């Protein structure tokens, strides 16, 4: 079976910790959000969807394949499909974080354009990874597509053709980001959650 | 006397902890709110109304009957009647939480409709209990009925005939939720408090 | 010299703790606010005005008389006069807390009427002391009177003739409350700070 | 080499702590902001720009000269130039703090005038250092000048000719303050961040 058990357990502890941190920020209320971490080139560790991310225990962490399918046999879910999609788009990514903050939810409902943009040299330093011809951090907003494979399709199309790879928003579902490490993903989450705060606060005088 | 003393003491510790958690969220300011836990099919443990939920001690926890009456003889109160009402409506419920957050209070005053609604698949996972023909989490708002038995009446009528059983709001009094366990009730409280946040924030641009 | 030293030291520790609690709430930013505690019928312990209430040490606590004068000889200050005023109005009061929250400051500037009112049975339980013919918690707002003795005069007149004795606001200076114990004062502060939150939030849609 | 190593290490620990405090306030999200401390009349310790101020370790602290140049040879940066500028303007200053809060960022975008003002006797006590003919705490706003030496020029001109020396804002970059000690700088930061809160909240009803 190899040393998967070793890496899996490490990701379990990594995810439980990430969950306590997210919760302390008010970004994963009452079961919303989800967290995943790369176990190996064949398996991913992902938080069970109905569990509160702020009180995880080993039993709440599931092991799936790059097809979003649960190793112990099963059918993929929207969340499981969406994470694997991220892993496939960015081979360097080892962690995916989905938050569901009040600001993200609200922005998902009032933003008329299909993206949120800000331009913050200050915040760019959080994405030393991304090289682009712009200085504006951009966050694409995807529709609440009930058709999962199509939603995935649009996300792939966007990121395959876009220089910016900060994260994305799915209206009525929440924010998604990722990183080469859980630390990098959390940092990205914070950066984006910050933008959502400014974006709205602006639209409280506009 | 049986092992009531055993269960009572466990609920005391459960309630004091729930109170510290609620307070840390700013949901039980200066004595507002109240917490109750099922001791047995004949008794309920409830927080004394004039005590700060964030600094409870065993002496602040009262023992009442399913009639809202204080075991040591006494006359029921509005709060005591309202909780027992919840216990009677839902036999599976073992804990009731009443919060009084700034958002809930405000919503109690500005919402024109008699309910708050949102629709959040994400948040629905917090109510694995409820099965309905809708995807919108709904929260009924009841009037500041001075006539307690009538208020109770309306709450009973609503929930006896409604598929949704998330919680309810009493204008000028606060939010009410419940769960099969204190943990489940707290999680529900968070989910609903989240909706109140988005609801208002929306109405800051509408 | 008696056992003043005993009581003084107890109030020192009481005040330092009250200060850490206030600061954690964001109610005493950068030196604003002040805290006082009754040492005896002849002396009061009060926090030095230029010290940050969230990092007090014994050296930051001053001992004054019921005349606001610093025992070691000196001339009274506005703050010292205002607290002694409170102590004189309410003989049962042993602690006075002055906070300076963003909400209080803002309310001090936008409220057109000379008082803030709310009516919250829920919050009334925080003032088991006050008996009145009303159900609305009321907070009088006094002008930024440069003439200290006149400001004091108006405060005395108000409370000598008013049934409500929750606390008061001095525009451009901050909120004031008190209690038979520091715990009671802090609880009152929270109750009033809560009202300031709702009051404004309302005026974000009105 | 002298005892620089002694002082440097002390500033390292001072800066890491300041960073944890700033982060807990939500003022240095995802790498934004920066912190510096005077090591000697020839060297300054400054936080690396791309590191998260809330998770600093000795390796993230750089040593530069009063010319903003990195001792180990290198070319100055905007941040490094801006801090040294502050150190040169105020010889008593031993610490510089740059925050990047949601409020500061937002204010940087909506404030039409080139400064923010408030007038708060209460807050003035936080600046026992500054003597002026006014009672209003003033914060000058400088443009997002890509031309660094010119930005520096304007900042110097302002403070060389202004009685107020509370701090300043660079649109799209963040708030800057300083103090004779890190504690004094943090206190100033809080005072200014408070004003930004009130300023906006006002402009939510104006
Ligand atoms: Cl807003
Ligand atoms: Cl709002
Ligand atoms: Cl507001
Ligand atoms: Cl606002």
């Amino acid at each position: 079976n190899v040393e998967l058990f070793k890496k899996f357990s490490e990701k379990v502890e990594e995810i439980i910790e990430a969950g306590r941190i997210l919760h302390s920020r008010g970004w994963v209320p009452a079961t919303s959000g989800n967290i995943s971490a790369k176990v190996s080139e064949e398996y991913i560790a992902i938080t069970a969807s109905g569990k509160h991310k702020g009180k995880l225990t080993p039993e709440d962490i599931l092991l799936i394949d790059y097809e979003g399918r649960p190793v112990g046999g099963g059918k993929p879910s929207a969340e499981t499909l969406l994470h694997t999609t991220v892993y496939k788009l960015f081979p360097e990514v080892n962690a995916v974080v989905h938050t569901h903050s009040p600001n993200a939810t609200v922005i998902s409902i009032v933003e008329k354009k299909d993206f949120v943009e800000l331009e913050d040299y200050e915040l760019l330093k959080a994405f030393p990874d991304i090289h682009t011809h712009e200085v504006k951090i951009k966050i694409p907003i995807f529709p609440n597509e009930q058709n999962i494979p199509l939603l995935a399709k649009e996300v792939e199309n966007y990121f395959k053709t876009s220089e910016d790879k900060y994260g994305f928003l799915i209206r009525g579902h929440g924010l998604y980001t990722w990183g080469r490490s859980m630390e990098e993903a959390l940092i990205h989450t914070e950066a984006l959650e910050f933008i959502f705060e400014c974006e709205l606060k602006l639209l409280s005088f506009h």
